[PDB]
């Protein structure tokens, strides 16, 4: 009849998949999408040396999809599936856990001006792949999850209405300090889980509702499957969400495990059946 309250994340990997994928599988009853959020993975954080400035990065890929959105974000948009923008580290000094603070409010104004363009629902904050130079450079601290929290906080100021996801790893795994005295319950919307993952995240954000959590992620890709129990553990724990990463109906594995894992998600998270449309959606760029 209607769909339970609990978010379905999906990661989409631009380099390789489609986004529009993520309108093929509706659950049978109550007739709503699978999928409640898309993340596209991945933007990124670079530094500018001319002009000392932070930047949101956009490889071609990205670029594409955020050029086009009419074509590929607004339909997912129009079912009621909120876009999100994921921030890498790119090989460089710049990261998303050592901007100073004022380099931070400097990027929050960035990512709102990129979500305002593109009418992007938010962001998601992944602190991999940096260059973190010691000792650090003008303007940058050395990398530490207070700094992350200080960015994810500024970019909350900057966008209260979007928003602000972190992943539980590395330097966004833990805000464990109050920001100007908030706590991270006030400016994380919802902390990601790594593969696998499935403790409890209170202490972690202090402040965070299990509403806010998403657990036992899956990654379609590498075949790293949560089994049943770890998915009617978030139904009666009342977890708030699940996340899968890189779903893509065309790669050789969807038969044989990506389908199986999501008719498993239907049934043990919602109650009800899975609808899989075949409609193609290849990279046409
Ligand atoms: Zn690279």
């Amino acid at each position: 009849t209607t769909k339970a309250n609990i978010k379905l994340f999906s990661f989409t990997e631009v380099n390789d998949t489609n986004p529009l994928n993520n309108l093929n599988f509706t659950l049978k009853n109550s007739g709503k999408p699978l999928v409640d959020m898309v993340v596209l993975f991945s933007a990124n954080i670079n530094y500018d040396a001319a002009n000392d400035k932070v930047f949101v990065s956009n490889n071609p890929n990205v670029q594409h999809l955020l050029t086009n959105r009419a074509k590929y974000l607004k339909p997912l948009q129009d079912k009621g599936i909120k876009v999100i923008l994921s921030i890498l580290g790119n090989h460089d000094r710049s990261g998303i856990a050592n901007l100073s603070t004022a380099r931070a409010k400097a990027f929050a104004q960035e990512l709102k001006n990129t979500c305002d363009l593109y009418n992007l629902d938010g962001v998601f904050f992944d602190d991999e792949y940096s260059a973190y130079q010691t000792p650090p450079p003008s303007g940058f601290v050395t990398p530490s999850n207070n700094a992350a929290a200080r960015l994810a906080y500024e970019t909350k100021q900057a966008m209260p209405n979007k928003l602000v996801t972190v992943y539980v790893y590395s330097r966004t795994s833990s805000f464990p300090t109050a920001v100007d005295g908030v706590n991270a319950g006030s400016y994380v919307d919802y902390a990601i889980h790594d593969y696998g993952g499935s403790y409890d995240l209170a202490t972690n954000y202090p402040g965070l509702a299990k509403s806010g959590m998403v657990m036992s992620s899956q990654e379609f890709n590498q075949g790293r499957y949560a089994t049943a129990q770890a998915l009617r553990n978030i139904v009666t724990k009342g977890y708030g969400g699940h996340m899968i990463f890189a779903m893509d109906p065309n790669r050789s594995n969807f038969t044989s495990g990506q389908l199986p894992a999501l008719k498993l998600i239907a049934k043990e998270l919602y109650g009800d059946e899975l609808v899989y449309s075949n409609t193609p959606y290849s990279k046409d760029w």
